[PDB]
């Protein structure tokens, strides 16, 4: 059961990704008061008609997602090797992974205390009912919550969390990529860093089959991505939806 030590290069990769995350994820959520304000209409019955008529939480959650895409673009640019890719492949990778990295990075605000993403006072505590007030349905939200709990229970080290986000972004099997072999080389360098880290720095029993569990979460994210895309397309049919979104969100998710 060999445990090769992390190379100097692998240690540098981990330090770079930790720094990149610390520069692009504010764990105080202090910018969120700058977004359009959250509004919660009375919708205890979960009425799709009402939810679509009002889309009360959409401006705020679209601003949150847009902000988060900006942060993910910045994080990606600091992944070792990402800037070796052509501009065209960088943009394909960013647009295809954005929602997945948002789901991953949001695990840091997710809490099993009450199954919410807690980003401050009540105003910035996001629950499943807030996501339905932004026009989404249970076929996305239920698996998303299940995903957040499963990821929580892996008890990832921050090193592993940031490696997982980087591996998600640098995926050679995204539609439209040109230099799949270069993307795969970059991804393999990150994957080998992660496997090596787990084996020499993650104590048992949480280390047991941990790499395989993390790779499974990447597959789960693909399913969530596809369901989000389907639901976004239907949300976009609502008259005046575009004004509730942002230009960046429209580009990343638009048809
Ligand atoms: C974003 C981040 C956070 C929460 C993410 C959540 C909670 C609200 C609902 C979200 C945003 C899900 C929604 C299904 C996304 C719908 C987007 C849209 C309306 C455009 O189709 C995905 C992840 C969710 C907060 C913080 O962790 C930063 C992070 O970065």
């Amino acid at each position: 059961s060999l445990r090769p030590k992390l190379s100097e290069e692998q240690q540098r990769i981990i330090a770079i990704l930790l720094d990149a995350h610390h520069k692009t994820y504010d764990p105080t959520y202090s910018d969120f008061c700058q977004f359009r304000p959250p509004v919660r209409v009375n919708d205890g019955g979960g009425s799709v008609t009402l939810e679509l008529s009002q889309l009360s939480m959409l401006p705020h959650l679209a601003d949150l997602v847009s902000y988060s895409i900006q942060k993910v673009i910045g994080f990606a640019k600091m992944i070792p090797g990402f800037r070796d890719l052509t501009s065209e492949d960088q943009i394909v990778l960013l647009k295809s992974s954005a929602i997945e990295v948002i789901m991953l990075r949001s695990n840091e605000s997710f809490t099993m205390d009450d199954m919410s993403w807690t980003c401050g006072n009540q105003d910035y505590k996001y629950r499943v009912s807030d996501v339905t007030k932004a026009g989404h349905s249970l076929e996305l939200i239920e698996p998303l919550i299940k995903f957040q709990v499963g990821l929580k229970k892996l008890n990832l080290h921050e090193e592993e969390h940031v490696l997982l986000m980087a591996i998600c972004i640098v995926s050679p099997d995204r539609p439209g990529v040109q230099d799949a072999a270069l993307i795969e080389a970059i991804q393999d360098r990150l994957s080998n860093t992660l496997q090596t880290y787990i084996r020499c720095r993650h104590p048992p029993p949480g280390s047991h089959l941990l790499y395989a569990k993390m790779i499974q979460k990447l597959a789960d994210l693909r399913s969530l991505n596809e369901e989000h895309s389907k639901q976004y397309r239907c949300l976009s049919f609502q008259p005046e939806c575009s004004m509730k979104l942002t230009p960046l969100v429209l580009e990343v998710f638009g048809n």
